[PDB]
């Protein structure tokens, strides 16, 4: 039995991870335990205690949980980390990206870095970009007018968002204010969750094979390719 | 501990409900296992057993399995309920909801963009529509969602029919269609109106935003639990005419 | 201008820490401004991006926050970290006390794993004893008759605390299911907190100069002492 | 931007109001600076400036630096409320309360262990016990809570006064004198009996546990915000006869 700590059950790119685990997993007749954390210390305690208690064989989950996994190990079951099986190449990927599409002012919209892979990603970024930015909070987009009046105090034409969530968050409030996307403002996420295609324009993005990231933990205890599409400065229109 | 059991937990609706579930169930001490059956009857019947074997004092879930989970459960005693022992808003009524909006859009050739018939939400909502557009004469054709996968066929046949309005059985639905029709460059709303179901956040994010009718399902989840233990909106946006 | 980021304001070590840093800097005419992160992500990094908004000199916090104090030095302040100006050492000292008083049955009563200073301590128990003990987490302390129960069950004569707040707790617990502290279950706390010295016995406890330390921290900006007590098994009565 | 000026945050039953402040202002989109008076004016007066300077769109503090918040604040048309524009429940009344638990547990000699008097709350507090004492002629004698410090000289008063009862201006002093009563082998409740003021979470850990005054502080926080944007309960317990 099989217990995933999931940090954001409402990310699509998680429950795909799970997808991956749940049938390697019933595959081979064993059970897993669900549960999330939303990265919260209290949750992901929580979780992993009822975990042990219920003799888990093994569990999956992302090192924001380390301190809590080791001691588990040692007082008790194996482990995989999701987030270990590159982060900052990726983060190098979407700097890249925006390069080849001549940005010239770049917002980075960011999830919560103290998650490491966002963090890590973060510093690809910076890399590639630092050889004009601005960072922004993604809490901040909530105030959409401010936000649409600092791309344009900024003449922002680029927007790096820590995952596909985000870019079509970003991508509806720059068109709903009248931006052309991409020939105004470029947009790129990460991921590939299916969302990512629904758009018009579609999201490039960077795919981290999610289904296959979940068979292959599930299987560890028993390459990122960009998807150019609509969002970036090849391809023109369908028809 | 609770058990829920999700029928797709990719979807936005069900883990708002899911957070429903969580929040009131650790406010009173409880933990929630989740389950993906991924609509899958074999994957169901495993957590259902797996909820059972590890002692859940009650199990969430949709009424797709009723007969199983009935049997198990009342044989153990344990309770459960279904979210769509029921406690959910009525499709029927939703399904009316959604014609409506159409009707007063001036919709006249419309395509109703289905999920599995198999589960009585989506198939209730249906006969809602039904209902209303066949009182109004309005004529419709019924596409089940799959075959939204080939992007040009689904366009082909939106052109022959002279469709000018688009109900789905979702959000995820509804969202999917407005990106198929956008790249095709039809113009929305004044050309083809669309409305989905759910309002999932997704749903705002999209320009024009798609008009849906809210459900509100994080407090299914906290009904489910309160029950377990002891609204119908119409979202008028861009997306319509 | 100071930005301190306290990870839990309602837990005196830290307002003690706060009062250093407070004294001096406004000594040296300096402001502070206060924030209290509740180690949520959502919090630290509400706080911090304020802070910046602010135009802060200089932050202190704890190095749970590291990921977003770095990206703000990088863009943007230096830094101090409290919990690095040895929590492991600390941890072997409230072991070493424990055997001193002949802790053979021993529960490690332990705040959240996710905080490093809490992780490193309870492995430095972990040496001193692994050189018989059960782990609990501190929220179980909730259902006092399974707590006893587990005492009892498990002939439990030492209990070691993550901190004097768990310390404190416990003690009224077993106190009030009438066990004789010391001589049938000793209770050792950590920090030194005033409360320490208020009970009855008082809390044997590892000084961690929390004034001092906030004083040194804001100091950088511009060693532990055991104290032991009636509480375990010197000292007999104060008549 | 909210402006909290606490005098004591070492005290629980101010990081307790502060809270009530941090989780109503988050819900409406605010952050809230701490800052600690440490009881002393030339910190009070820092704080002020600290939160004017930095644009505060409000303040929240006690009435001890009235004069200088109410001239400074009013000139900058920053709003602030007192949670001692006033939110608290009576001081007075809460002293009665003090007394008349004493009075049901026979107090005939009673100290009353104060808190600095030149604090309202205090001060008003001590009235209402002195109210209801003066009413029952039980005697009384009144004790800086200082003079605490040396255990063995408080012990010798204890005894010369033949103390039965013990009234404190708030928990941290009823726990301090709890300890040095029992460190000196006075039996509590039934030779020296002990309340407090506030139920902060530590007068539940205590044994006995302290018998005290809930003054909703957490809900104190709550509507020191609500009031800036837009209960009394006796606790009977073990320390009491």
């Amino acid at each position: 039995l099989i217990g995933l700590l999931l940090p954001d059950m409402s990310n699509p790119f998680f429950t795909l991870i799970a997808r991956g685990v749940e049938d390697v997993a019933l595959a081979h007749g064993y059970q897993v335990l669900i549960g999330n954390s939303d990265n919260d210390i209290k949750k992901a305690q929580g979780y992993l205690a009822t975990f042990v208690s219920h003799n888990c064989t093994g569990m999956i989950s992302t090192a924001f949980n380390e301190n809590i996994i080791e001691n588990t190990l040692t007082d008790h079951i194996p482990f995989v980390f999701i987030d270990r099986i590159n982060h900052f190449k990726g983060g190098q990927l979407q700097a890249e990206v925006v390069r080849k599409g001549k940005g010239k002012n770049v917002l980075i919209v960011h999830e919560n870095l103290l998650i490491d892979a966002f963090h890590q990603r973060v510093q690809g970024i910076k890399y590639i970009l630092d050889q004009d930015y601005k960072m922004l909070e993604a809490t901040l987009l909530d105030n959409d007018k401010k936000f649409i009046d600092l791309i344009k105090e900024l003449s922002i034409d680029s927007i790096i968002c820590s995952n596909d969530l985000l870019a079509i968050n970003v991508l509806g409030i720059v068109q709903r204010y009248h931006f052309k996307v991409p020939a105004e403002i470029q947009i790129i996420g990460y991921d590939n969750i299916p969302f990512s295609e629904m758009t018009y324009p579609q999201i490039t993005t960077i795919d981290q094979s999610a289904y296959h990231l979940g068979e292959i933990a599930v299987s560890q205890l028993l390459a990122l390719t960009v998807k150019h599409r609509g969002s970036t400065r090849h391809h023109h229109h369908h028809h």
